[PDB]
Parts: structure tokens; sequence; C-alpha cells
């Protein structure tokens, strides 16, 4: 049986605290309350009760039944050298972390695992650390002479390892079942897939392991390029044949994944050049499709991570210099602050794209992420918008962020900060407000006052009631309603707008574009 691991678990016990991965809740009296609280407080993470579970605990394998018959061969897979960073660890989540790559790892294809060090401080991760490992055959570990951090320090693991694919996890995380199998087979078909496991949440507080029982989310972004999760679109489910294929992620969603060696130096690793910690896996996204490049998540490899209780900006910005040509633009308009960040240096990078021969974003959007709305930001169609009669005055809308549909279009005193003020006027004759999601500007049905809704999905039917005219007087007139937009004053003197019966001079209904 090629599938046996280096070491089998002990039997499971259903009786011991967080079996299968089950919530776990202790009975404490106060000063164990305490105890508790006070190791949340220091690591984020319940390391009272993850000190009182098993080392080596079975997880519940709630995978799609496909996924449990797959057969694999097991001579002909590559390699892999697991590389786990770590800085100031609990010894317990850890160590579990550990047996856990140990326990559910074919012993052929688990070449080894690399720690690293990263100038930990904690005692326990010294000399018996050290000591612990010597036991458990093929775990190694490097120690960094300075802080590294977690791209630096996986760095300086995959210098050391010799197998044949990278799998990077991390330093608090419980693998299922077969976890492994599916990300090699992949990479063996394909040496440039970048194949991700779904990763499932552990609770930080009661080690509950959730898994996601089907088709997993997928990584996207908006266009702040803050990350975002967006479900499997059409096409790519047709473009499967079965729903256990592995998924194209137009960006990564996480920090777990396997890659071939070889191909990883190809590609140039990480961004060494980024000086800032935080978001580097934006740049690797763009940089592994555009250069060609797939990155997937494998619906039938599972790995838990323990999230802990809750920027790098320059990173995102030095991604979208390098990467997105024109269309960086719809990102600065939509995040200002961007503008001013020191991405630094890009000379290289700019030179690598070259080498490689890598697409254009272009290509990208239409061929990894086209289910992404992308902004026209013609030229004098987008930014604030000023009143005429209340010339300090410009549009605003301001919702709650718990419903970005919540609040009633506004005004406020123009700030030329973007944001609550940015607006995009449309081909398409939509008003959007559009620097979050895509909402568009709608006057409900018999109402004189403007609200968001959701804008059409691209091709989809405009609605009557989100349709504006612009006209050059600074009308915005809205036809199915008949109105236009008014500047007025509240009982209390707040500036604000409302839909009235339309007048040319009235000024209060003349309005502004401004960048």
């Amino acid at each position: 049986d090629l599938s046996r691991p280096l070491y089998k678990k002990p039997p499971a016990d259903s009786r011991a605290l967080g079996e299968w991965g089950k919530a776990s809740k202790l009975q404490l009296n106060e000063d164990e309350l305490k105890q508790q609280e006070e190791l949340i407080e220091r690591y984020a993470i319940n390391i009272y009760l993850s000190d009182r579970i098993s080392l080596h605990r079975h997880i519940e394998d709630k995978r799609m039944y496909e996924c449990k018959s797959q057969k694999f061969n097991y001579r002909t897979l590559p390699t892999t050298s697991v590389i786990i960073a770590f800085y100031n660890e609990a010894w317990s989540t850890l160590l579990r972390t550990i047996h856990s790559v140990l326990e559910t790892s074919p012993a052929v294809l688990l070449k080894e695992i690399i720690l690293v060090d990263d100038l930990s401080d904690r005692v326990y991760l010294k000399t018996q650390l050290e000591t612990y490992i010597s036991n458990l055959d093929r775990v190694r570990l490097i120690r960094t002479n300075k802080r590294e951090g977690l791209v630096r320090a996986r760095l300086i693991g995959a210098t050391f390892a010799t197998g044949d694919v990278l799998t990077f996890l991390d330093c608090h995380c419980e693998c299922n079942s077969g976890w492994l199998e599916p990300l090699l087979e992949r990479i063996g078909r394909d040496e440039t897939a970048v194949v991700c496991p779904v990763i499932d949440t552990i609770d930080w507080n009661t080690f509950e392991f959730y898994m996601q029982i089907g088709e997993p989310m997928i990584g996207g972004f908006d266009w702040r390029l803050t990350f975002q999760w967006h479900s499997v679109p059409k096409q790519e489910r047709d473009r499967r044949i079965s729903r256990i294929d592995p998924i194209r992620s137009p960006t990564m969603a996480g920090g777990l994944f396997a890659v071939s060696k070889k191909y990883f130096q190809y590609l140039g690793t990480y961004d060494t050049g980024m000086e800032v910690w935080g978001g580097e896996n934006l740049e690797l996204s763009f940089r592994v499709w555009q250069c060609g490049g797939k990155l997937e998540i494998h619906p039938c490899s599972h790995v838990g991570h323990v999230f802990p209780k809750r920027n790098f900006l320059q990173n995102t910005a030095r991604a979208a210099e390098v990467w997105m040509d024109e269309y960086k633009e719809h990102f600065y308009n939509r995040n200002p602050p961007a503008r001013k960040e020191a991405y630094g240096d890009i000379s290289e990078r700019k030179l690598l794209r070259e080498r490689l021969r890598c697409k254009s974003f272009d290509w990208y959007l239409k061929n990894v992420f086209p289910n992404l709305h992308v902004p026209e930001d013609r030229p004098g169609w987008h930014g604030a918008i000023r009143s005429r009669g209340i010339s300090s005055e410009c549009l605003d809308y301001n919702s709650p962020d718990n419903n970005p549909t919540g609040a009633n279009l506004s005004l406020f005193g123009c700030h030329g900060q973007g944001g609550n003020q940015f607006f995009e006027y449309t081909s398409n004759k939509e008003i959007r407000f559009n620097s979050v999601t895509e909402l568009c500007a709608e006057v409900p049905e018999q109402k004189n006052y403007v609200g968001m809704q959701n804008c059409p999905k691209d091709g989809f039917p405009v609605p009557a009631n989100i349709i504006w005219h612009f006209k050059e007087d600074g009308t915005i007139f809205h036809p199915h309603s008949g109105l236009c937009l008014s500047a007025y004053r509240t009982p209390e003197g707040r500036p604000d707008v409302q839909m009235r019966t339309c007048d040319a001079l009235d000024k209060n209904q003349i309005w502004s574009f401004e960048k």
C-alpha cells in the first residue's frame, strides 16, 4: 500500500477532546478561565484549548464522494517538499501541523518537511524543538539569521528543498485525508499549474474544523485591488468535465499552494524587490497567469487553517504597476491613496516580464477573469459631481457597510478624495457608484429620492429606472420618472438632493464632473 504515511495516527477516540474536528468547550473554574484568556490575548488563538487537544487528532472527511474513490498511481506522482515558516508559534499548534503532515501524506510522496524558524524568540522554539524533531523522519529545521517575513522565510526553505514540488503550508494547519495526492496529480499532468487546497476554517476559540462540503469559492479582487471571493462562474463550470476537477482561480485565495520547484524558479519565485510585507500574492497571481501559468483550487484537497482572532498598499501598487498596463488607472481612480505609495524600483520586474514573454493585462481580463466588470472611466465622465446651486457641495452616497444599498443619495462638502464622492457615467447611461462594488443610481418606482442597486451584469438588460441623461447644461435627466436631479435644503438647512419637475433654470439642477 503505497498510500501509507510515514507515521500512522493512533485509533480515533470519540471521547477525546476535539476528536474528528468537532468543536471543543471546556468546563473551567475562574482561575482556568483567566489562563485561557491570557493565552488568547498573547496568541490570538485559544492555546489553552489547543494544549488539551491531541497533536494527532482525526478530522472527519466530508469531501464530495468522487474525491474518496479516486485512485492514484503512486509510482509516477511527483514528490514534494512541504515548507512551513513560523514566527513565535505556540508549541501545540506548530506540532499538530507537523504531525498532521506526517500522518496524512503518503511516505513515497513526502520527500521532506522543512521548517523555517524566522528568528523566533520563544525559548521552547530553540534547542528543544530540534530535539523533538530529531525523532521525526524527514523533518528538517532551518533558522533565519534575521527577521525575514513569511515570503523570504519561505524562499529560504525553498532554496533548501529538493522535492519535485514545493508545497507551502503554514504553521497552524491540519490536513484532511487525501489532501496531497490531488495537488501532485494535477502538477504531474501540467507542471505550470499552481494548485491550492481548499482552505477550510479551524475556529481559533473552539478548534472546530469547518469543512467546505461542495463547490469552493475562488479568488478575485475588486477595483480597489482588495482580495474578494467570488463564486465559480458559469464559463468555468462548463469548461470542466467533473465537479471535482481543479477550478481556475483568477487570484490566489490564501497562502497554501503547491508548485513545481523548477517552474517556481523559472517564474522568479516571489517578487523579492517588495521590501514591505503582505499582499505579495496578487503580484504572484498576475505573473503566473500572464506568463502562462494556471492558478487552480482543487476541491479534493482540503487543509484547515487556524485563522486567528482579528495594510500593504505599496505591494498592491507594485502589482498594478508591473502587470496591469493601462488598467491600473481604474485602480488609482478608486483608491487614490495608492497614488502616493512608494512601490519601488520595478526595472528588473519589467525585464522579467519581457524575458518570460508574458501576455497583457487585457488578455488576462478577457481570458482569466471575464466575469469582472471593467469600468470605462471615460475622460470627463468620472470623479466627483459638483452642484452649481450649492457650489461647495458634491454628490455623496454614504451607506452603513452592513448593506451597501441602505442609504439615499445626498450632498456633502467636496473633498477631492474619491470614496463616497466617486461616480462614473457610463456609455449605457448609468450613474455608477463603483469605488467598492458595481452599484447603479436608481429612482425607485413612483418615489422621488435616489437609491442604489446592483448594476446589471455585463450584457444583461439595463433597467429603465437606472438610465440617466447627462445633458450639456448640467441637467441630470431621468426618463423613467421624467423628473430631474435637483439640489435643495431640508427643514434644518442641510444640503441634499431630490427628483423635482425639470427646470433648466433652477441652478440646483445643473451639475459638473471633476478630476
